[PDB]
């Protein structure tokens, strides 16, 4: 199975003109990078909606994951059930990105973009999708397989998966926030893998990438204390390969150098007064 290449990209989706647009839309770059961490109430219960809904776009456009289908009717589909919900998709515009979601395969690490390109026996697909409601953005991503996927990658998605959960389940007060990174680079590297260093977790709130930085390596120089009200993406990319990366010429596709395959899942978690909420669950 061969390297992928570009497709063709289908024209820009319509939303709806009452579903409210983030602020982003239509401009070179986003307000964001300076909001505070810790959220409101209202905030949070805002974001339980987005997360909820962000949730079911995912799990519907993953039911569609076959082979022979496009990345483009993955995006059709989650952009349909994002709008059918009353939520803007987050990437569509954002930084001048042109779909609904981003649909990244076989070695792209991240931000692979919709089109006509057809999925085979044996893929694995990452989707990625974000729901905008209520003034808050909700953010998560799963790696599906297609059709006869070999052990080797049926492996890294499900260790991957394995990997996000554990480091979910680390989410607390007053723990540290690097404690993520360690638990998941001590997993990933107990097979073998390599984690993806430059494409981190984030926070979310009314932005979409507030200025909060998730770091899925071990990294132990972050003094950041997770506190109550916190709210912030896990999202670790794991590969099979070296980390060196190229980015296509459409300035988003990240591809491995290697050409070696890469997975991915993502939630959006809140610290509870405890614990944590994952607001991305079904
Ligand atoms: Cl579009
Ligand atoms: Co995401
Ligand atoms: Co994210
Ligand atoms: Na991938």
């Amino acid at each position: 199975r061969t390297a992928l290449s570009p497709g063709v990209l289908s024209p820009t989706r319509p939303v709806p003109n009452w579903i409210a647009r983030p602020e982003y839309v239509g401009k070179p770059a986003a307000q964001e990078g300076s909001e505070p961490w810790v959220q409101t109430p209202e905030v949070i219960e805002k974001m339980r909606v987005a997360g909820r809904i962000a949730a079911g776009a995912l799990a519907e456009a993953g039911k569609a994951v076959a082979p022979g289908v496009t990345t483009d009717e993955l995006d059709r589909i989650a952009h349909e059930y994002l709008v059918d919900n009353g939520a803007y998709p987050s990437t569509l515009g954002y930084k001048g990105f042109p779909k609904s979601c981003n649909t990244s395969l076989n070695e792209v690490i991240c931000h692979g973009i919709p089109d006509s390109t057809v999925i085979t026996d044996g893929d694995i697909v990452n989707i990625d999708v974000t729901a905008y409601i209520g003034g808050v953005h909700g953010d998560t991503n799963a790696t599906f397989p297609a059709g006869d996927v070999a052990d080797e990658h049926r492996l890294l998605v499900d260790r991957t998966r394995e990997a996000t959960m554990r480091a979910i389940n680390t989410v607390k007060p007053g723990r540290a926030l690097s404690v993520i990174g360690r638990v998941i680079e001590s997993y990933a590297n107990r097979f073998g893998y390599n984690v993806v260093r430059d494409f981190t977790g984030h926070g979310i709130g009314t932005t979409f990438h507030n200025g909060l930085v998730v770091l899925h390596y071990d990294q132990p120089a972050v003094e950041t204390i997770m506190q109550p009200g916190m709210t912030f993406t896990i999202e670790p990319m794991i590969n099979l390969g070296a980390l060196d990366y190229e980015i296509w010429d459409d300035g988003w596709t990240v591809v491995t150098k290697d050409r070696k395959w890469t997975a991915q899942f993502e939630h959006t978690l809140l610290v509870t007064d405890t614990g944590v909420e994952i607001l991305t669950a079904l």
